[PDB]
């Protein structure tokens, strides 16, 4: 109830939200099965002051495309002409069911990077992603909105 409604409002307005507050809300969210992620999603970030957030923004990161369990485009970006293209220099990705803090949910795993994004449901068209990247002292959060 509460966590979903509070997170939906932040995600829909593109507002920033500090790591500790998102994590509290994320831990109360329900896991999602792998096929729930299938489709194209528009992405946004909760903390835009982070290094990788800065780099995603500079690349005009749009979102992600989940084709099937084995074929995911993790970095859809917007080119200067306005069209959306799949940036593939960091490699592609796939979906598996992975645990995070005792909760097993659909997670995107990069093929060529030690990065896993743990997804939890906000509503049918919104998920919060928890980025689990090797070395990173803390889990970082981002959001996805389903294209309809």
């Amino acid at each position: 109830m509460d966590a979903e409604q509070r997170l939906a409002k932040i995600i829909a307005s593109g507002d920033e939200c500090d790591r500790a507050t998102v994590e509290e809300l994320y831990d109360r969210l329900a896991p999602v099965p792998v096929d729930f992620m299938l489709g194209t999603w528009r992405g946004g970030i909760f903390d835009r002051g982070d290094a990788l957030a800065g780099m995603l923004l500079g690349m005009n990161w749009y979102g992600k495309r989940f084709i099937d369990r084995d074929h995911v485009e993790p970095l859809l970006c917007r080119s200067p002409d306005g069209s959306i293209y799949s940036y593939e220099k960091l490699g592609l990705a796939r979906l598996r069911e992975v645990a995070l803090r005792g909760t097993v949910s659909a997670a995107m795993i990069y093929d060529k990077q030690p990065i896993i994004d743990h997804f939890r449901r906000v509503n049918d068209d919104m998920v919060v992603g928890a980025m689990d990247a090797k070395g990173q002292p803390d889990i970082l959060y981002f959001h996805l909105t389903r294209e309809r």
